[PDB]
């Protein structure tokens, strides 16, 4: 079993769990891949996945073994038999959702990972449909600002049928307009899916901040357009608490981060469509979001308001406004009251979390890459710990573009 | 062939230089152990390898010379265990071994080294001598350059080369019955060594050790280092007068002597090599990490920052401002230093000419990225492949 370090306290471990992983990922003895953003390009093999997952249920709740254990899996058995396939019960559901948020390598926000609530739309028949439920886990998650984690499941993927599909990378996003010289007003992130939308029939706006519609897809149809409501997407707008033009660049972000385009994995079954939400790591926001260069890009446009010299590297420039840019998100957040952490109270969060997965299950699936935030890297305290990563089942899992 | 993106401006290249990976790194497909720190016909056959690649390099591939230097070693180490490096095989080995680290970053420099052979070194004091002359060659009153000393290497039945200090320069550290550490807590085994074999210390937090150097088969012997051949600079802030009054400094020269240095199956198990220092190597990890010196919160008080809580960032604008006195310092001092800002930008041109001269460039992103502004840099949104190829600089274990 590999032997683990912290390299801050002098402490070991050994990652026990690692040894259980199903699924391989893309290093070998000769080369690691670790730094790769995508690693990646039935009755029997359903069964044994299907057969694991009860086995990881019934001992969360302390029953391995028991009857209900047994017959659950004779119960599994007979339905892969008969159908081809088998239903997740209730139960099993709100389980593998927390497991697969427990797994996921390169989330820092996994201390969280138990409170989580599981809205059922396995129900769900219609685009119309879907889009109430979006609705209806939106406001539930935005709860005025005081934010709370949550995962919505549509139907799971099944012979004969197409998949349900949210085509937005997140339920909330900007329009990213592809200009003529080549640049983009708004965010570069989404110029793909801002294209899709016009071409779908939206009238687009010219703004940086303009919410993109949904674009939902029901089985064996194309994807029908739907706006959000405006009193359901709540906005911070930029402020920096003592520079006061700050505000006068007009900057603002969305309170409420909702992937929507992963695929939920649990004991074999699919969910392509299972959006789910938490709250920003300001860094997300302030470092990433803002001052990539190939996305809104403002670094050098607050450093020369900042009266910072940017003709030289070594002034440490980018450093300076970077520092301030994440202090005005921080602080707009805060005034506004909606949830945020800063990268320092989330990866000391995430050090616990560590030490809880190392007693309860002997290891915790990491990516440092990942884990380390893109600022103050070595100020905190996950920078020092060694990690190993590895695919774990339930997951969460790249899909490709519905288009 | 793996597929390299650069995320930043979307060009794709593939990495066909990593099929050539000749040892065996940590990870497997069942699991990515990247970021741990630590992951006879024998010797000729790496020996062979190696002399291969120095012909290609040279274009004389297979031809008339290629093939008398191959039998050599072959009757060198039928006769006596080992081989000898011609000195520009040497030469050539040094640099290669450098280009190959996957864990630097200053790679873009990696043709303009210095080498100087001591493999005809015998005694301690010899060694004193040949590393008193590195140092002032690489010091250079501060323009400095940099160098690579070959010392014997290891063989069969005879003892070992060692420097047991990590660094040629490195600050002391002391323990007390507080259990606490003045000086550099990384230093605290070296300290006690170096007191045990005779050295009596100072009480400061930043008295220069001394040297223990072992020539084969004798017990390690205490060397003091002249002060005028080591050069330190203090640290001041441009702006924030008090920051002199902290009493902090470092030294000029960044100079590995742990480190075991493998050409053509060769092992030179001391062979010290000098550069110059990346700023963030001072300012966030030497003297803000936790374990080291560990001064961030200090800087903050002085600064009247905000300290009871996290979402006020003083230990973010407390390092910048460290990084700021790191830089200015050196550059008052006119001793050579370069940003991380500098530093990954030329290892981004770095990776675009090994792209064209090897097809790929052995990378460990976790050490490539800087520990402050990773992602303010380019190398942050560059995909890298990590492998291991030889001439090669390893990890050993200490001597004690
Ligand atoms: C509750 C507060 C949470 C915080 C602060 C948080 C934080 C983060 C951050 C900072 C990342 C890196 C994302 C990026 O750089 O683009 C991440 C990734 C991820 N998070 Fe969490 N998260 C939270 C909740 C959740 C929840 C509720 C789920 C699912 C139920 C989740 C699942 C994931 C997954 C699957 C990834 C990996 C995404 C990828 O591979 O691209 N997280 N999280
Ligand atoms: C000339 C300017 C140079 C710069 C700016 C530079 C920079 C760096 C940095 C920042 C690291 C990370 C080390 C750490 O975090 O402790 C590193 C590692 C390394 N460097 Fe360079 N370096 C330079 C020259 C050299 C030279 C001359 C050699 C050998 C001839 C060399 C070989 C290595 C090796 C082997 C490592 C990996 C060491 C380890 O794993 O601890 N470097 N370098
Ligand atoms: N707190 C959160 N955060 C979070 C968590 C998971 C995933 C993400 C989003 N991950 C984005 C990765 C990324 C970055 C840049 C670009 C891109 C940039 C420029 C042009 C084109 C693409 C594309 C992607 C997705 N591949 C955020 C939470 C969301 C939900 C619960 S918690
Ligand atoms: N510019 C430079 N830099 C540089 C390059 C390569 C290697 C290193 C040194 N690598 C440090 C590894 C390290 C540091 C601290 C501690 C430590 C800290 C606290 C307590 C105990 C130990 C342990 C280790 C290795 N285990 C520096 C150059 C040096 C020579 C040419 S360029
Ligand atoms: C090339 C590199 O893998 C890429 O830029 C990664 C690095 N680390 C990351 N870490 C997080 N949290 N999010 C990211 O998008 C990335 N991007
Ligand atoms: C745990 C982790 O591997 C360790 O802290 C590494 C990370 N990256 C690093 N990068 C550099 N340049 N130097 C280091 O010492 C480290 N330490
Ligand atoms: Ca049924
Ligand atoms: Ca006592
Ligand atoms: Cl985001
Ligand atoms: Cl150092
Ligand atoms: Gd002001
Ligand atoms: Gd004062
Ligand atoms: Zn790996």
């Amino acid at each position: 079993f590999p032997r683990v370090k912290n390299w801050e306290v002098g402490s070991i471990t050994y990652d026990t769990l690692s040894a259980q992983a199903q699924q391989d990922g893309p290093c070998t003895p000769r080369r690691c891949l670790g730094s790769l953003v995508f690693p990646r390009k039935a009755p029997e093999q359903l069964l044994s996945q299907a057969r694991d997952f009860i086995n990881q249920y019934y001992s969360s709740i302390k029953r391995s073994g028991s009857q209900a254990h047994e017959q659950r899996l004779q119960e599994v058995e007979a339905e892969v038999a008969a159908t081809g396939t088998y239903q997740l019960r209730e139960s099993e559901l709100v389980f593998g959702a927390k497991q697969a948020w427990r797994n996921a390598p390169r989330c820092v926000g996994r201390i969280q990972w138990g409170k989580l609530q599981v809205f059922d739309a396995r129900d769900c028949r219609s685009a119309q449909e879907m889009f109430t439920y979006i609705c209806n886990h939106i406001k539930y998650a935005t709860n005025r600002g005081n934010l709370r984690s949550a995962i919505t499941v549509f139907p799971q993927r099944c012979p004969g049928r197409g998949d349900f599909r949210i085509w937005n990378s997140q339920l909330v996003r900007y329009a990213g307009y592809r200009q003529q010289d080549g640049s983009v007003r708004g965010d570069p992130a989404n110029v793909e899916i801002t294209e899709l939308c016009i071409q779908h029939g939206w009238t687009p706006g010219n703004g940086r901040f303009d919410v993109l519609p949904l674009l939902l897809q029901a089985p064996d149809e194309p994807p029908e357009l739907f706006l959000l409501p405006p009193e359901l997407v709540l906005e911070v707008p930029l402020e920096h608490p003592t520079l006061e033009w700050f505000a006068a660049l007009g900057l603002r972000w969305y309170a409420l981060p909702a992937v929507s385009n992963m695929l939920l994995e649990i004991g074999g079954l699919e969910f392509p469509a299972a959006p789910f939400s938490g709250w920003y790591m300001s860094t997300e926001i302030g470092t990433r979001n803002l001052c990539d260069p190939h996305r809104y890009n403002i670094l050098e446009d607050v450093a020369v308001c900042m009266d910072l010299d940017t003709r030289t590297t070594s002034s440490l420039w980018k450093d300076k406004a970077a520092v301030e840019i994440n202090v005005a998100v921080l602080h707009s957040y805060q005034l506004a009251k909606v949830t945020i952490v800063d990268h320092h109270a989330a990866t000391a969060s995430f050090m616990k979390h560590l030490e809880n997965e190392q007693k309860a299950r002997g290891g915790c699936p990491a990516d440092w890459a990942w884990i380390v935030p893109p600022i103050s890297g070595s100020l905190t305290p996950v920078f020092h710990q060694e990690m190993v990563n590895y695919f774990l089942s339930p997951a969460f899992r790249y899909q490709p573009d519905p288009w």
